[PDB]
């Protein structure tokens, strides 16, 4: 039933939700066309990895994100943070560990190429594996899976190209997440989705942008009414 609401919705309804609505992807747009392409993409990637414990809506750190850094020109993402985080609203805490975070996925950051990212956008389970290796990290870390579900927006947007999700990536298991699986489920949300995902035939970080707005009574205007149906039809389903 869940599975024939997310199945109906498919991969191009996730596609739109994404492109008109989530504010996040928005955010992106925004700061890609004040910030050197190649910059932008690894500024998302670091940006990912210390997107967790905020002191504010991640919806307005994006933004904070997106505006701090459309205009400036970056020679050290590690050292730009140091300066960022310190006198960010949203991101306030823990910042010895974020930083540190960030000095180490630099390292990495630093090697590759413009080319080398859309390499591994033609293969996001590879800059998966390769983050949970130089992060140290679960293979199903909340944070690891949504540095790739926005490196895939940021890849989106600066090499003007569609490709969906794997499968084989779990759902980010925030606390929204965990939230409205708790009225449907007993077992973790990274499988359960798993299993929706695997029979809707839609990639778990797909389902993930349809879960996340239908919660906040978001926009949902620049949709198609069939698809605002079916979104409303899921935020029954769902509670
Ligand atoms: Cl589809
Ligand atoms: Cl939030
Ligand atoms: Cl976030
Ligand atoms: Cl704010
Ligand atoms: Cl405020
Ligand atoms: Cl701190
Ligand atoms: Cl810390
Ligand atoms: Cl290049
Ligand atoms: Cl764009």
């Amino acid at each position: 039933e869940l599975v024939e609401i997310i199945k109906g919705i498919g991969i191009e309804g996730a596609k739109e939700v994404e492109e008109k609505v989530d504010r996040q992807f928005y955010a992106l747009q925004y700061l890609f066309r004040h910030q050197d392409p190649e910059m932008f993409i690894k500024l998302v990637i670091a940006n990912s990895l210390v997107s967790y414990q905020l002191t504010g809506r991640g919806e307005d750190w994006w933004w904070e994100f997106a505006r701090y850094f459309s205009g400036r020109e970056v020679d050290s993402i590690w050292k730009a943070y140091g300066e960022f985080l310190p006198k960010s609203k949203n991101n306030r805490r823990l910042i010895e560990a974020k930083l540190n975070r960030i000095r180490k996925v630099e390292g990495f950051l630093s090697t590759l190429t413009l080319k080398d990212l859309e390499g591994y956008y033609k293969n996001m389970k590879m800059l998966w594996k390769a983050l949970i290796k130089i992060m140290g990290s679960r293979e199903d870390s909340k944070t690891i899976v949504f540095t790739v579900k926005m490196f895939g927006y940021a890849s989106r947007i600066a090499f003007s190209r569609f490709i969906p999700y794997p499968m084989e990536i779990p759902i980010p298991e925030d606390l929204r997440i965990k939230s409205v699986t708790s009225k449907l489920t007993q077992e973790k949300p990274t499988k359960f989705w798993m299993k929706i995902g695997q029979e809707s035939g839609v990639p778990p970080l797909h389902i993930d942008s349809l879960i996340w707005p239908l919660l906040g009574n978001a926009d949902l205007t620049p949709l198609d009414i069939e698809l605002r149906n079916k979104l409303m039809k899921l935020t029954e389903l769902l509670g």
